[PDB]
């Protein structure tokens, strides 16, 4: 009886694919029916290949992750595993953590709270002989890559991965990730200590006082982010019941992950082992090695970069009351830009646009308000409606500038600020333009604050 | 004894049929009776053929998959899974994801809400000896084919598949797809999350707090959508029992799913290999590879575009009553041509043409209004009716262009806006047509805007 | 012990008898009793010749076909299964579908809902060898065909079969056929979503929210529409119980369709193979397919298609009430020709003929109307009565000319409409024939309206 995880251990794993997860490995490079066995100290009845370490390691563990945009995310995760170079390693996860349109939205940011249900873990050591063992087959594959040719490479780098296993544990998982309004929700605490309360919450880990202090900071955060939960080892009839906020039920599935082991978790020190380890000649190795890292990695990485949405196109839209409604493809700042100086009310509404690789559009890229009677700026559009209407004053109008798509220049978000004070603060990150939306009118002073996210 | 799935690893599949679906593929390349065995490590008494790599995945996970339009859910389908080309792969799912009124109504949003239950993962390498493990007539079949014709290599994608399965995972899943009229459904949240959220109402995993923050939400999704439901794999006299809406039903069904499972998703790293792999020439290879993507895969993905309904006549109604109604063939716009005007109640209505290969009709590519006396532009149509009957004012007409089928200028959908205000902003997308239904009455403002898909 | 379906693999198939029924193929052209056996790897103790790929697919699924008209709804059943060619495949399930004068009838659409529900599916590859394994009388029978007569082997596709099978799914399916007149039922929804509704209420499918939702939409099609409900595979003692409207009897019949599965759908990739993909010389292929795309196609997709009805005679009926009713062979048109201007009450009246190849009547072909004293126009009828006897006004008269048939021009149907304007507007696609017949009367304006097929 051979122990669970030595079929997983020496997979050949694709990093940017996904973390911890099985389905980011490619088929397993050595063969281990043939080889010596052990018997496991700890687990009479069960056995390894002689080369395997196997430690003991029985502890509930939390990794956790975030970042106050994705960019900062994609970070803290990728620096989650002792592994070389700044790509966005595990940042395929990212496509089934996450809302597409969230991971795109810029007023979001993002928290991952995994507790790690360890049993065990295998090592496997960086020793010469490992090319003796792996399947003959898988080797005779790697001796004759035509490392002459990079899409060669490529195809290999891709097709069997560009790393092997060396470091698992095996156990189970349970996993909350969350995106959550960073403009909205409460700042009393760090959003990833209310994440890992609601965690705690959901799992039922969470204190009767915890539960008092965090309780009500949980809410706004509940109410304002999409939290994602899955779960991995155990008895997947009870894995539905982690979350059920039943102590109870938690504990019946960690009973069960007893029983069914997966690979949840990494090893810290030596989480797996880079392909051209294996290869025979120094020479291949350097090949491989330089086009690993100038060209496949580079790639990988880049084709896992998230662009956030864009301003594509602005309305104003006026009328006799708070409830007037943008048209349905627009949606509508809620501040009232003749707020305090009665008349109309009037609102400013915006699309925001997906980027799409293909067929970007124009994003708009400036903003400025020309007032009474200044010729529309070379190459701006103009809004017809007068954003003092009904209000008197001087005649405002609001005027934009549309360029290509550009990451260094498409407006992601814009807001509409007022106040008493003519000197008053945009949100953090924001510009705001020149020139008063009530200038000549009572009430507050009202200005365009833009954001752009680069 | 065979582990499940083994049947349907190295299947010869089509991309574009489906997805996930073993009904995609034609027949078994791979001869595994012959073949040499090796005992599943983890299910002691399965075996598998030796060459191939199972890995234990025990995961229920998600896999969702959203378009704001159908070009734009067939790309997001596309890229979900690791496979090259900007072709339409799996898009023939639509034709029974979908009604087929509803992918050519340009008015639809389009989510897919799949469960995936996984239990293991079956993985076959792209070593050089899967040639040796082929069927004799399988292999005689691909070694005699005459690369020399196209129709001949495109006959054997169409017959035999241009790829051939590498990573199956074996288990169960739950899909809802659904596609929603994004002009009136609530905005509080994007439909994939309410999508989402709905999928969850549905199988009874949406908790106490997530049912009252999206019931609201889900109610509008629910009346606004057609969802289509369907389950794979486990026990089918428990399969309908997984929208029943209560967790023990759908527990009941993941219960039986680890009995009876079915191939139900791709690894995401080796999903499949393409068939020229096997080919013993690399003469041959070059054609089959060079034929693929010069033509069939092109002619394909052509084969799975789907055009937009258009609008190809125009009418106005003219009556005493809000509830006058159009001709049966015709379907009415809801604003009042005389809204505030008084006088007679007048709408406009329009027919929608479904696209036919064979017969393609005018669409209306241009529409003008032409008030009291000046002359029907050139090659313009002219509706009869007054568009202020009753209203006073000065004689409002409506004239409408007609020409043959271009998706670049098909009008697809017209509506008609109106307001207070003269400067009118039209939904996003709409050309609203210039000057006022209402010109010398009184009232509203009001204006036809139009709508092109491209 | 065979696993059923073995006996319906290659059987040889007529496309335009019907749709995934065993009736349209006459006689197994392949011996699979002396073949070599292999065991279904899912069913141990079931056995198939080695030479099939028998796949698991345990899925109950949807296959729907609706058209606006019934040359619409015999392109989307021809086109539901990878064929080749323009021709009305399955077109003879419509004798079968929808009763023949609704087929006849141009106000009706047509809706065809199946619920497969798949068991297993059995394929066969189209390897060089199948030759060797058919029956030595069936081979001897197409070796000996005289491909020099037409008529040979046009009698060969007719008593053979011109394709034999290749994908078989087996298990069950119900259907519910239906034909709605779409002049009267509700527009809220499109047929098939009402037709796909009422199908999942008979069979108790349709859920507490889309009962409520459906519910008001579906006794509408329910009323204005014939359905036809069948089922096959599965216990005939509980198959008609499925569309009991109760759940427990519909699972009942799911229950035993797993013990007596039927050949019930094809494998969309491969559903059958050309009947000279068999014959040993390409000489002789070349003369069955020719012929077979020259000759028989032509003519068998032909004999399929279906004419509309006609109108072949009008009268008019005046007197005192609004119930006053035709001679018995004609039906009336309920709308007043002196609605609003007293007098008699005056309906117009026709008789539909129902085509026939041997003695096609004449057809009306225009409508006229000829008012007080002017000549009938040269050919036409006229009607005797005067279209505003007791209304007063000026004496009006319709004529009307009829022609020997034509599709072309056969006038399908007629109706008359009226209201307040003069610019009143017909029916879609309806041409109304110029002048009032209440011209000088009081009341409405009232036009006949004419409807042409083509
Ligand atoms: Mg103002
Ligand atoms: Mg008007
Ligand atoms: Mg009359």
């Amino acid at each position: 009886t051979v122990l669970p995880g030595v079929e997983a251990i020496g997979l050949g794993y694709n990093p940017f694919i996904s973390y911890a997860s099985v389905n980011s490995g490619a088929v397993q490079l050595f063969d281990w029916a043939t080889a010596k066995k052990r018997e496991v100290p700890f687990k009479a009845g069960y056995f390894v290949p002689e080369i395997v370490d196997v430690q003991q390691n029985d502890s509930a563990t939390y990794t956790n992750v975030s970042g106050n945009t994705i960019s900062e995310y994609q970070r803290s995760l990728a620096t989650s595993v002792a592994i070389e170079g700044r790509y966005n390693f595990f940042s395929g996860s990212l496509s089934t953590d996450f809302d597409s349109n969230s991971l795109r939205n810029a007023e979001n940011e993002f928290t991952r709270i995994q507790q790690s249900i360890n049993l065990w873990s295998l090592r496997l050591p960086s020793v010469k002989s490992l090319r003796e063992l792996m399947l003959p087959h898988m080797r005779q594959q790697l001796d004759e890559l035509n490392v002459n040719d990079p899409k060669a490479i490529s195809r290999y780098f891709d097709r069997v991965g560009s790393h092997f296993l060396t470091g698992i544990v095996m156990g189970g998982r349970a996993i909350l990730a969350s995106s959550t309004n960073k403009l909205r929700v409460k700042r009393d605490y760090s959003v990833s200590v209310v994440a890992k309360a609601s965690y705690e919450g959901l799992t039922g880990q969470l204190s009767a006082e915890a539960k008092a202090k965090y309780g009500e900071s949980i809410s706004s955060f509940t109410q304002y982010s999409n939290t994602h939960q899955e779960v991995r080892g155990g008895d997947g009839a009870k894995a539905h019941g982690v979350f059920s906020g039943k102590k109870e039920d938690f504990q019946a599935w960690v009973d069960s992950v007893s029983a069914s082991p997966d690979f949840v978790d990494f090893v810290p020190t030596i989480p797996m082992q880079e392909i051209w380890t294996l290869c025979s000649s120094e020479a291949q190795a350097e090949a491989m090695r330089k086009h690993y890292d100038d060209v496949w990695a580079p790639a990988q990485s880049e084709k896992y970069r998230v662009k956030a949405n864009y301003i594509d196109q602005l309305v104003v839209i006026t009328g006799g009351s708070s409830t007037i409604e943008p048209p349905v493809g627009y949606s509508k700042i809620e501040y009232d830009l003749n707020a305090g100086a009665g008349g109309d009310f009037i609102y400013l509404c915006y699309h925001e646009q997906t980027w799409q690789a293909d067929r970007p559009k124009d994003a708009v890229t400036d903003i400025r308000i020309i007032f009474n009677k200044e010729p529309t700026p070379p190459g701006y559009t103009k809004l017809p409606q007068d954003l003092n209407k009904g209000a008197g004053g001087d005649d405002v109008f609001l005027c934009y500038k549309t360029e290509a798509y550009n990451t260094d220049t498409a407006i992601n978000k814009v807001t509409v600020i007022g106040g008493n004070n003519a000197d008053i603060n945009a949100p953090y990150g924001y510009l705001k333009v020149p020139g008063d939306l009530n200038r000549g009118a009572g009430g507050n002073f009202i200005y365009a604050c833009t954001f752009v996210g680069k």
